[PDB]
DNA sequence: CGTCGATGACTCATCGACG
DNA sequence: CGTCGATGAGTCATCGACG
């Protein structure tokens, strides 16, 4: 029937919306996680710049 | 009058879908640039270890 | 209260894939 | 060809904001 198809499409449409939100969430967690690493990597670089300017003494 | 509102809503729905897409594009751009920046900060940290392990000569 | 635009949910129009 | 599920678009339900 057309009633049955209309009902299968209602689930298809909600599944489509769902994985749109799922995609938004992965992307947002990805940038959250790259920001953390950015800061990790950038402070380390900083800690290593000081080790350089302190070893070039003597 | 029903017609006119139905038309104004068609435009609102279009605007809604478009800024969902604009949101996805900004999110993917952010990931792209944080990635490239990570690469930059990680190669730099790596080059700085080697200045350290070579200023470590005495 | 009615009316606005925004947005989630429902429905319709198409799509490519399948047989 | 008819039929499937996926997805963009149109439509309906409902929201908070306005006045």
């Amino acid at each position: 029937k057309a009633e049955r198809k209309r009902m299968r499409n209602r689930i298809a449409a909600s599944k489509s919306r769902k994985r749109k939100l799922e995609r938004i969430a992965r992307l947002e967690e990805k940038v959250k996680t790259l920001k953390a690493q950015n800061s990790e990597l950038a402070s380390t670089a900083n800690m290593l710049r000081e080790q350089v300017a302190q070893l070039k003494q003597k």
